[PDB]
């Protein structure tokens, strides 16, 4: 297929205008450009580019391009700095995967505040003034605001405004374990939304069609919707404005941003012709005008042409909200985010869950990787703690039962109260591990005077994780954890025997000031944790015997033992004591 350009774009786009750009490229270069609009484009591309064929260039929403790239279906693109400067800077952050540019940004789309200019000549700038506005409109038989509450796309702008986010983004990559749906900002935003329903300014049942019908018949002063909705309003007799979404706590609302994007098939022999067509023909005022004249593109990523389009203040408003918004992450973990958050908002809004519990459950289900690593650690710490108590003889050998785990032998207590105390401890730690807030977990051995004799220190690092690749990572990790168990089960040969009558406790060192974690760690009723006293932790003259260190993609960990010479603020400890031996 060398010497031609085959382009796939979706049939709702201006593909006849794109074909006209294709013909000016041909006149000037000889290269014939053929534009096609097949069906089910996004699902056909990973099927036919797996064979190595398909188009040289595919146009689609950017969000799918990050999985294309992890499948290696997209070429890396090499625009000069001077060409990048021609597009709005935030649009390049939507076409980056693993730090590398993988597509050209074309058009930008996001939600705006749409408002009826008979009811509301000046739209509110803050979410905070909508309750008072709705009371004034109710006395006129109207309401202030109606938008889809059934879909998290539409409610996210308010949730994300004060600190919520989907996946954390840095250096052109997403950390699939850093999710911001249950942080302080998300909860404030979802609290405000829920309080609007509580105070009867919105109805929790409102959906897309109910919101559109009501705004378009002059019954509600404002709605929140996208450029796909302008058409129906235009023929509705409502005169409407399109403006920036209100601030929340003085912060911009942050709608999800969609970027129409042009990617290059990694299998293509014409990669250089594709770069030239896209950079010097399409991404120009002349080329975008020809597409936009066929079917409007909305706001565009090329600055000079967007300055022309922005004479339509509707388009200016889309671009301004897009600049303040959150680029929709381009990774396959977004599908778990959407299900999780859709249930959270629906549940919280109809009063079927608390806000804290709705989001907490959404956080652990959107950040499935962070749940997986925390559960692997908690299973391991449980196994480790039992084995420590066996090999150091804190409890007699008759309460233990020989078992298999990580393919090495272990020892598991059958003492129900002991097991219950270790599970309570580890269930409280698990949410802190899910947030990567744990620096150290320390199994402490204490003598009859409640002074520390031994400390088994597990130092924990959880590296940022990208969209998972190695299919044997959990298997490789379990071999690394198995070696920790082997070190523990032969560690009596390196440690002096403990004086008789010892007990044990568990310490958590946190990364930051433990006072923020003081609420997150109280997960079990009647099993509180407190800030540790220096008597609880201070070791008199410690000797540091190292035991094991591992490194892997999901977890770096060091196990060492602090032993006292002669045996015979960021620290949390359970209030309760283990059942004595």
């Amino acid at each position: 297929e060398e010497g031609k350009l085959v382009i796939w774009i979706n049939g709702d786009k201006g593909y006849n205008g794109l074909a006209e750009v294709g013909k000016k490229f041909e006149k000037d270069t000889g290269i014939k450009v053929t534009v096609e609009h097949p069906d089910k484009l996004e699902e056909k591309f990973p099927q036919v580019a797996a064979t190595g064929d398909g188009p040289d260039i595919i146009f689609w929403a950017h969000d799918r391009f990050g999985g294309y790239a992890q499948s290696g279906l997209l070429a890396e693109i090499t625009p000069a700095a001077a060409f990048q400067d021609k597009l709005y800077p935030f649009t390049w952050d939507a076409v980056r995967y693993n730090g590398k540019l993988i597509a050209y940004p074309i058009a930008v789309e996001a939600l705006s505040l749409i408002y009826n200019k008979d009811l509301l000549p000046n739209p509110p700038k803050t979410w905070e003034e909508i309750p008072a506005l709705d009371k004034e409109l109710k006395a006129k038989g109207k309401s202030a605001l109606m938008f889809n509450l059934q879909e998290p796309y539409f409610t996210w702008p308010l949730i994300a405004a004060d600190g919520g986010y989907a996946f954390k983004y840095a250096a052109g990559k997403y950390d699939i374990k850093d999710v911001g749906v249950d942080n302080a900002g998300a909860k404030a935003g979802l609290t405000f939304l829920v309080d609007l329903i509580k105070n009867k300014h919105m109805n929790a049942d409102t959906d897309y069609s109910i919101a559109e019908a009501a705004f378009n018949k002059g019954e509600t002063a404002m709605t929140i919707n996208g450029p796909w909705a302008w058409s129906n309003i235009d023929t509705s007799a409502v005169n409407y404005g399109v403006t920036v979404l209100p601030t929340f706590k003085g912060q911009p609302s942050k709608p999800f941003v969609g970027v129409l994007s042009a990617g290059i098939n990694a299998a293509s022999p014409n990669k250089e012709l594709a770069k030239e067509f896209l950079e010097n023909y399409l991404l120009t005022d002349e080329g975008l005008e020809a597409v936009n004249k066929d079917k409007p593109l909305g706001a565009v990523a090329l600055k000079s042409y967007e300055e022309e389009l922005a004479k339509d203040p509707r388009i200016a408003a889309t671009m301004e909200n897009a600049q303040k918004g959150e680029i929709m992450p381009n990774i396959p973990q977004m599908s778990a985010f959407w299900y999780a958050v859709r249930t959270a908002v629906i549940n919280a809004a109809s009063g079927r869950q608390t806000v804290d519990a709705a989001l907490a459950a959404a956080q652990t289900n959107a950040a499935a990787a962070a749940q997986v690593v925390a559960d692997v650690l908690c299973e391991f710490l449980e196994v480790a703690v039992h084995l420590i108590l066996y090999v150091r003889e804190v409890y007699p050998v008759g309460i233990f039962q020989k078992r298999k785990k990580y393919n090495v032998p272990v020892q598991m207590s059958c003492h129900p109260e002991l097991n219950q105390y270790i599970q309570d401890t580890l269930h409280c730690v698990k949410p802190l591990l899910e947030k990567n807030d744990v620096e150290k977990v320390v199994v402490v051995i204490l003598d009859k005077e409640h002074r520390p004799v031994e400390k088994f220190v597990f130092e924990i690092t959880q590296p940022p994780l990208l969209s998972i690749s190695s299919d044997s990572l959990l298997s490789h990790v379990e071999q690394l954890l198995a070696a920790f168990i082997l070190k523990i089960s032969v560690c009596d040969a390196v440690l002096d025997h403990n004086p008789p009558g010892c007990t044990f406790t568990v310490l958590v060192h946190t990364r930051e000031a433990a006072t923020r974690n003081m609420e997150k760690i109280q997960v079990i009723k009647d099993f509180p944790w407190i800030l540790a006293d220096e008597q609880d932790v201070h070791m008199h003259d410690p000797r540091l015997i190292p035991l094991k260190t591992m490194t892997s993609d999901i977890l770096k960990m060091q196990l060492y033992v602090e032993e006292r010479a002669h045996k015979g603020s960021n620290i949390l400890i359970p209030e309760l004591k283990a059942p004595k031996s």
